[PDB]
């Protein structure tokens, strides 16, 4: 059994920055540091920090008075941001700058009264954060997940219409949703393609390449990580067995029994240490040295706020 590793995999720039914001806040002010929602969608990063003294809460009510609060990397709504500010809390915002950029366009559409369509997945926090940038009653903010959702949507003024996308969607399914919007709404405006980040794009291409060599694909990531899910899902629609695993303990040996070539990748929120242990576990079930594929270079780094260095 040959182990292949996808390239790129694992940490993106926004995730590295957000985890570092929490560590450096913890280092500058000591436990406890409150954080709204899991800072990133990874069980291991979140138990890692929860035991360094960070406390993960779901509403700003849960956070005391005079306490330090961090917004997660998935971002937050204007309402949340306001409910925090009017409560005398020190606030640090770990929202990935690639989410912020899409927030800015939403809020631009709110101000000018004009309607906006988000392509994203209901109930995901990035979605809640982004829809909640829209507040103008004159217009609207609408959510679509598929072409069918588009075929049913009606809008006040289809002449002044924009769309935005969640960063961590499938590149292919998103393409079909956009195709649907441009055909129902020939005036709609959005980005030359989508708002999907470079990391989601890259991880997708990489796992596509990996799934054409490997029979089985293991994707390191937590259940609630959208991008990680797109990775497994992509592999599966290529007809490969693919499993989303939190770590080595989840590998069932039947999955790799008699498999000539197994592939490993990692969502943008999964730390390299998890992948290393998954590789050691595969080597016990009979695999050789891990071979990384050639891949597209990533050179983007996002620095923590100056106050947190
Ligand atoms: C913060 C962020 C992506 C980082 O990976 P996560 O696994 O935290 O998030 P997602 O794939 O959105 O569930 C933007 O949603
Ligand atoms: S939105 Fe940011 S958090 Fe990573 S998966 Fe994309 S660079």
């Amino acid at each position: 059994m040959q182990i292949l590793l996808a390239n790129p995999r694992g940490f993106c720039a926004g995730v590295d920055r957000a985890i570092s914001i929490v560590e450096n806040a913890l280092a500058i002010y000591g436990a406890p540091i409150y954080v709204r929602h899991e800072v990133v969608h990874n069980r291991y990063v979140v138990d890692s920090l929860r035991e360094r003294g960070a406390i993960f809460i779901e509403q700003i009510s849960e956070v005391p008075d005079g306490a330090i609060l961090i917004f997660s990397a998935h971002g937050v709504s204007q309402a949340v941001r306001n409910e925090a500010k009017s409560r005398d809390l020190t606030v640090f915002d770990a929202t990935c700058p690639l989410v912020t950029k899409v927030h800015m366009e939403v809020a631009r559409a709110s101000r000018r009264g004009e309607e906006s369509i988000l392509i994203g997945h209901a109930g995901h926090p990035e979605v809640e954060g982004t829809m909640g940038q829209y507040s103008n009653p004159e217009g609207g903010m609408y959510l679509v997940e598929s072409p069918d959702d588009v075929w049913k949507l009606t809008v006040k003024n289809e002449e002044k219409l924009s769309f935005m996308t969640q960063c961590t969607l499938s590149v292919d399914d998103t393409s079909d949703v956009i195709d649907a919007l441009r055909k129902r709404f020939p005036k709609i405006v959005g980005p030359r393609k989508d708002d999907i980040c470079y990391a989601t794009t890259n991880r997708q291409e990489a796992v596509r390449a990996l799934a054409e060599q490997a029979e089985v694909v293991l994707v390191v990531g937590s259940k609630n990580s959208s991008n990680s899910n797109r990775l497994a899902e992509l592999a599966q629609r290529m007809g490969k067995r693919a499993f989303l695993i939190d770590d080595a303990k989840d590998i069932q040996e039947e999955w790799v029994k008699e498999v000539k070539c197994v592939g490993v990748t990692a969502g943008a929120s999964a730390p390299d240490i998890l992948v290393q242990n998954v590789v050691a576990r595969l080597q016990q079930l009979g695999g050789g040295e891990a071979i990384p594929l050639e891949g597209r270079e990533e050179n983007i780094v996002f620095e923590v706020p100056k106050e947190l260095r």
